């Protein structure tokens, strides 16, 4: 195996709990009930743009495609100042040294995130230096569950799916994975680790045989 491809939320870190405050002040805003965390879990590694849509599938509003894209910019613009704070103190368990023991190991480190605030996001956490690259989602044909932002993470550090491990959180994102032919590991409640602690390298490599 010759590259991981990191999940940002949920894995390096996770700013679900803003992802969701900013959809329910959204939601809150134009009136659509109903945008509670039971229905979040429908949200995690969905683009922003899908993300909204299942928002505005549960009133059945029609926002033709201008005013899609400034509620977009609305919900992104108040996440953006909800996630001023982060630092290297929101650093997953175990992430680091894993980043560190893949790069005095050789192995690519790549971001294959659907959040197009995981570059500044890893800034902010000091982690920019461990990654070999990340996959651009505004470049990328579709969000997970679909295979593309893998598939373009994996491309961006010279390495087929096949010659890699994805790490993830949502069952979208496994799927993401599968679907790639990169090989998922995940983390929650078919690999599964309980915690990103359990991510290893040692592990890594034992799961790869
Ligand atoms: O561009 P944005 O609005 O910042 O991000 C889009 C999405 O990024 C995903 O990050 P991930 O794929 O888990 O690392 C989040 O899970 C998801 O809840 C969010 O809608
Ligand atoms: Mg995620």
């Amino acid at each position: 195996f010759k590259a991981v491809l990191f999940d940002l939320n949920g894995v390096i870190t996770d700013t679900a709990e803003y992802h969701f405050r900013a959809w329910k002040a959204l939601a809150e805003e134009i009136g659509i009930n109903g945008v509670d965390r039971q229905f979040n879990e429908q949200l995690k590694g969905v683009s922003r743009e899908d993300s909204l849509q299942k928002i505005l599938d549960l009133a059945d509003k029609k926002v033709s495609a201008e005013e899609f894209k400034e509620l977009a910019k609305r919900k992104n613009d108040n996440y953006v100042k909800m996630i001023q704070d982060v630092s290297p103190a929101d650093v997953y368990p175990g992430i680091l040294q894993l980043l560190k023991d893949l790069r005095s190991n050789k192995i690519k480190i790549a971001l294959a995130s659907a959040s197009k605030n995981g570059p500044f996001l890893l800034e902010r956490m000091n982690l920019t230096g461990y990654f070999d690259a990340i996959a651009d989602p505004a470049e990328v044909a579709a969000s997970k569950p679909a295979p593309d932002i893998f598939i373009a993470a994996a491309h961006a550090v010279g390495v087929a799916p096949s010659e890699s491990i994805g790490l993830e959180d949502s069952q979208a994102g496994i799927q993401a994975i599968k679907d790639s032919g990169a090989l998922p590991i995940g983390v929650g409640r078919i690999v599964i680790v309980p915690d990103t602690s359990h991510y290893t390298l040692e592990f890594l490599k034992e799961v790869w045989l």
